[PDB]
């Protein structure tokens, strides 16, 4: 009750400052500088905005016992806010996922500024009509006295339209993604396999029909895991064409280094890719399931609309809208633990010190 603003005065602050930290980690920090960071900040300036504007108003309603205390026409704005933070939350999500997806099916910050544009004009798009017609007739954000979407039709379609087409897209893109890094993998150990079982053939050989059958086969296994290493074996093919099987077998013993430097490096890339899709994944989990209850329970608000405790029901709601206000803290943290750039980032502006 009254009490209960203690815990929240706490969870605007580690919002507030976990999210200026990220931008300052993006903004700063050259290691940073590419698509999926330029997402990350951009959802942090929505978890900054969400704990400067909406979280207070929030916590302030707690103190007046859910009965709104601003002007009236300051209730609709609230609500526009609120959802507007939520949905832009949800669509970078899906937006990060999507392009990280298409990335690894392909071979500039104004690409990364023109996504993130094209994410917050939709989430600004969708939570439109909460002003528009709110702003009109009070009947759809008050409820005896208190500020809270009370249109039902607002509440079902955006929370299938603006939360359940975007979580879809995110559920499919990071498993499909999973896969596509799966398979890289496989077919680069295919690959390992057949250039390291053509070394031992090219080895052990006594005549030039066995060099040029294995670097034949050297470097179709070359053309499938690309540049640099398949003219040295075109170097080598050449040598075994001549009949000069000792000149061949000694250059493929020089390939050896060429194909160990390429392997590492594209197997360094693979882990951290898969490393980077495990911590989005983190994520993706965590705002889904603190914001899971509040989703749900809203959702019951509405078909047992006479045969549930409305009394009930709006007191988790309102202990459920923190949970996934939390969501707005839990992000920088996750970097913290799961990324040495932004944990010695962070340790550096902690110490007031910015300079790379
Ligand atoms: O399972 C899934 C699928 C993925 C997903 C995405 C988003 C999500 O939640 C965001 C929805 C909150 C937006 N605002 C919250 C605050 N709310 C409000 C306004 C006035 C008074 C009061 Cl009391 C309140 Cl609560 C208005 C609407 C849940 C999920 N869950
Ligand atoms: C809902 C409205 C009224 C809230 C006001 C929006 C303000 C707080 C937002 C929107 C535009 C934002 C700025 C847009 C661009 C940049 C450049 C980037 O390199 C660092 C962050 C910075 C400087 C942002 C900081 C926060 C910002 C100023
Ligand atoms: C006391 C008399 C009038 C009957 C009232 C029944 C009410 C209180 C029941 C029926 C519907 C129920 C809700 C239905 C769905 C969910 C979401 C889930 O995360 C569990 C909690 C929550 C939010 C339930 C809490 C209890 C609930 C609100
Ligand atoms: C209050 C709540 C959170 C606070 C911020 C938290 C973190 C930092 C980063 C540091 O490097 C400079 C101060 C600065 C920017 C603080 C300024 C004051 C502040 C905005
Ligand atoms: C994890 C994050 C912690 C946040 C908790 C805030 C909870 C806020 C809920 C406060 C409920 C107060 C209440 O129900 O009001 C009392 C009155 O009797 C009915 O109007
Ligand atoms: C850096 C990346 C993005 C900055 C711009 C995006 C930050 C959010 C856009 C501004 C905003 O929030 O505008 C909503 C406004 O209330 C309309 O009525
Ligand atoms: C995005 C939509 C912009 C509308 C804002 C209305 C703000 C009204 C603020 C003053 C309210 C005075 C009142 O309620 O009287
Ligand atoms: C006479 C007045 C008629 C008024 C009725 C017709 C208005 C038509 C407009 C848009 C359809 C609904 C828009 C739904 C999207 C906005 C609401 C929203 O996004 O709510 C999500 C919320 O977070 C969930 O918890
Ligand atoms: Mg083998």
């Amino acid at each position: 009750k009254n009490w209960s603003a203690l815990l929240t005065a706490v969870v605007i602050i580690l919002t507030i400052a976990g999210n200026i930290l990220v931008i300052m980690a993006v903004s700063l920090e050259k290691k940073l500088q590419n698509a999926t960071n330029y997402f990350l900040m951009s959802l942090a300036i929505a978890d900054m905005l969400l704990g400067f504007l909406v979280m207070p108003v929030s916590m302030l309603t707690i103190l007046y016992g859910y009965r709104w205390p601003l002007p009236s026409k300051l209730c609709a704005v609230w609500i526009y806010l609120d959802v507007l933070f939520s949905t832009a939350k949800i669509w970078h999500l899906c937006a990060i996922s999507l392009d990280r997806y298409v990335a690894i099916q392909n071979p500039s910050r104004t690409k990364a500024f023109l996504k993130i544009i094209a994410v917050w004009t939709i989430s600004v798009g969708i939570s439109m009509p909460i002003p528009v017609f709110g702003l009109q007739d009070d009947s759809k954000v008050f409820k005896e006295g208190s500020c809270l979407l009370a249109d039902d039709n607002f509440v079902l379609i955006g929370s299938f339209v603006s939360f359940f087409i975007p979580l879809t897209i995110m559920v499919i893109t990071y498993f499909l993604t999973i896969k596509s890094l799966q398979k890289e993998a496989a077919d680069l150990e295919d690959n390992w396999e057949t250039l390291n079982d053509n070394l031992k053939v090219i080895e052990k050989a006594d005549n030039a029909a066995q060099v040029k059958d294995a670097l034949t086969k050297m470097r179709a296994a070359a053309l499938d895991a690309g540049d640099i290493l398949v003219g040295q074996i075109d170097d080598a093919l050449k040598l075994a064409n001549e009949g000069k099987v000792k000149e061949a077998q000694a250059a493929a013993e020089q390939l050896k280094t060429t194909i160990n430097a390429y392997i590492q490096k594209y197997g360094q890339s693979i882990s951290n890719e898969q490393k980077a899709c495990k911590v989005l994944g983190i994520v993706f989990f965590l705002f889904v399931v603190m914001w899971c209850p509040f989703f749900i329970t809203n959702i019951m608000a509405v078909i047992c609309k006479e045969s549930c405790n409305e009394d009930v029901i709006g007191a988790l709601l309102n202990v459920f809208v923190w949970i996934g206000y939390l969501n707005s803290a839990v992000n920088p943290l996750v970097y913290t633990l799961f990324n040495k750039t932004y944990r010695s980032a962070f340790s550096r502006y902690i110490q007031c010190q910015y300079k790379e």
